Order: structure tokens, then C-alpha cells, then sequence
């Protein structure tokens, strides 16, 4: 694209895997209770799935793990598919064009319900999640809502953008980022699924697509990505406090990025 920065967001640890909420250790870390932990994370696990499992066919691509939305883009006999019943098909070069399908089926649904949730999953299984956000952002102190400012931020600006790369598997990266609402702020095309390959070859990836033109910087949580932005001259912006949040925003509302 003509965008001049790109930021590169590694929201595992904090939003997309948040094993420390499972594990109990979040509750350990900053003096929660671990059993309310618990039980938000395992329930948020589950209205994920129920939402991906008859939305997003994750049954049907669990193991067909693709890294981009657009990646088997080249088999797709595109036709208006309107009628065309999923579970009436010889899915268990014909395989990869009925799996194209199902990509810009998700595809389609992503674009048309990242802000509209409750026309997807229909309320109250929206007003149940709402009120499942509220009672875990009240033990991470607001996490996800102050993140998202700093993704508007980024997102309004004409020359900027910001793209994901996490390692789960793309339909439930796509299932939580449409849920927890970051779908207005991360377009379908700028999530990658580093699963089997690593995020080396994704963020080689997004360079190539990008340019030498560009300002790449990194946003995320951990040392995996420490090294993998430092060897592509990607200046890494750690983001494990709270204040780290406020002054990214600070930096951010100063144009210093
Ligand atoms: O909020 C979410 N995560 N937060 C994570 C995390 C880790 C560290 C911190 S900072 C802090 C400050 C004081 C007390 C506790 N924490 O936040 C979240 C994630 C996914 C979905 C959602 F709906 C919400």
C-alpha cells in the first residue's frame, strides 16, 4: 500500500493467548483471585468457539491452517455463492476450490459484521459477552479498552496502519479479534498466522508486501519477537505495564511515531 508506517502488533500474552488467565498465573501476578480467572478465561474460550464453529467453519479448517486470509487466493473460481450449502459438499484442485470458498465466506462475514456482532451472533449472546468483557477488564485494569486507543490512534491516521501477528490458528485469531472488537482496527487482509511457520517468516512477510519504503515498528509483549524484530531492523516497543500503554499513546499524540 502507500502507507508509510506499518505497525506490527503482538497482542499474544495479553488479548489474543492470554494462557496466563488459564494457568492462574495473571491472578498471581497482580493479585487477583485465581478461581474468577479462571472461569472468565474458560468462558471466553467457549464463546469463541461457538462462534467460530458455526460461523467461520472451524471444523472444517481446523488442520487446513493457512497464514493469510488471501493466501489460497489463486484457486478460487469466483462465483456468487449465495446458495451454496457447506454442508452439503464433498469436503471431509476440487478440495482447494471448495476451500477457497469457505475463506471468502469468512472473509465476507468478518468485513460485514466487525462492527455489527449482534447481527452475527445474535444478542443477547452479544450482551453476554459484553458484560463477560466488563468482568475481566475489571481485574487487567481496562487492558483491552486502553489498547484500543492506541489503535484508533494508529488506525486514523491516513499514513499509518497497523497489521497482526499472532500464532494461534487463523480462525480463532480472526474469531477473538472479531468478539473482543479489535475488528474495526486490524483489516482482514493485515492478520497473520505464524502457527506452523513462525513469526520470522511473517514479518518477512509483510515486508516484501509493504516495501523498503516504509517505517516498520513493533509492538508487543515478550522476547520471541525480540530478536525477530531486531534482525529486520525493527525497533521493538515492549508493552507489559500499563504505563508502557500510556506512554506509547503519549509518544503516539506527539507524532514521535
Ligand atoms: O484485558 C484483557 N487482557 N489484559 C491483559 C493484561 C495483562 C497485563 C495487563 S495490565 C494490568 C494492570 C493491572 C492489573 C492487571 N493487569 O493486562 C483482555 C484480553 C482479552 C480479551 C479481553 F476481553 C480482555
Amino acid at each position: 500500500n502507500e502507507i508509510e508506517r506499518v505497525f506490527v502488533w503482538d497482542l499474544d500474552e495479553t488479548i489474543i493467548i492470554f494462557h496466563s488467565l488459564l494457568t492462574g498465573t495473571f491472578a498471581s501476578r497482580y493479585g487477583k483471585d485465581t478461581t474468577t480467572s479462571v472461569r472468565i478465561g474458560l468462558m471466553m474460550e467457549e464463546m469463541i468457539f461457538n462462534l467460530a464453529d458455526t460461523h467461520l467453519f472451524f471444523n472444517d479448517l481446523e488442520d487446513c491452517d493457512q497464514i493469510h486470509v488471501d493466501d489460497v487466493s489463486s484457486d478460487d473460481n469466483g462465483q456468487d455463492l449465495s446458495t451454496y450449502n457447506f454442508s452439503a459438499d464433498g469436503f471431509h484442485v476440487d478440495w482447494m476450490r471448495k476451500l477457497a470458498f469457505r475463506y471468502r465466506r469468512v472473509k465476507e462475514m468478518y468485513n460485514t459484521y466487525k462492527n455489527n456482532v449482534g447481527g452475527l451472533i445474535g444478542t443477547p449472546k452479544r450482551e453476554t459477552w459484553l458484560q463477560l468483557r466488563a468482568e475481566l477488564e475489571a481485574l487487567t485494569d481496562l487492558w483491552l479498552t486502553h489498547s484500543l486507543k492506541a489503535l484508533n490512534l494508529i488506525n486514523s491516521r491516513p499514513n499509518c496502519v497497523n497489521v497482526l501477528v499472532t500464532t494461534t490458528q487463523l480462525i480463532p485469531a480472526l474469531a477473538k479479534v472479531l468478539l473482543y472488537g479489535l475488528g474495526s482496527v486490524f483489516p482482514i487482509e493485515n492478520i497473520y498466522s505464524a502457527t506452523k511457520t513462525g513469526k520470522e517468516s511473517c514479518f518477512e512477510r509483510i515486508m516484501q508486501r509493504f516495501g523498503r519504503k516504509a517505517v516498520y515498528v513493533v509492538i508487543g509483549d515478550g522476547v520471541e519477537e525480540e530478536q525477530g524484530a531486531k534482525k529486520h531492523n525493527m525497533p521493538f516497543w515492549r508493552i507489559s505495564c500499563h504505563a508502557d500503554l500510556e506512554a506509547l499513546r503519549h509518544a503516539l499524540e506527539l507524532e514521535y511515531l
